[PDB]
Order: C-alpha cells, then structure tokens, then sequence
C-alpha cells in the first residue's frame, strides 16, 4: 500500500441511517466513512466503497481521540 491516500477524516458510524432518497446513504453502526466537505447546517458529504451521500453529523463519531498534530 504505497501510494498515499489523499487525506480524509475517516469518521465512525453510531447509528444505523435509514436512506431516503438517491442521494441520502444507508450507512450501518460502525461502519466507516470518509468525510468529503461540510455544511454549516450541520449535514456532512461522506463517501463509502459503495456510493457517496450526505448524512447529519449526528450519526457520525471522531475516532482519533487527540493525537499530536505537527
């Protein structure tokens, strides 16, 4: 694995989110996604292996605790 991922936060899923239209996801509890963007409102842009979505920051955890940045 030598090529260097580009650089996203990977955010842990809590709950299951239930889809609702083409663009919303259908992540599952614990499953792990990729954080592309984000809005004020609070809804995130992640994108799994499968599809890409938005979904509420609510059903997303940080799962790095605190490392040392620089």
């Amino acid at each position: 694995g030598s090529s260097g991922s580009s650089g996203l936060e990977q955010y842990v899923v809590v709950s299951n989110y239930k889809k609702q239209e083409n663009s919303e996801l259908s992540l599952q509890a614990g499953e792990v996604v990729d954080v592309i963007e984000k809005n004020e409102s609070g809804w995130w842009f992640v994108s799994t292996s499968e599809e890409q979505g938005w979904v509420p920051a609510t059903y997303l955890e940080a799962q790095n605790s605190g490392p040392s940045s620089g």
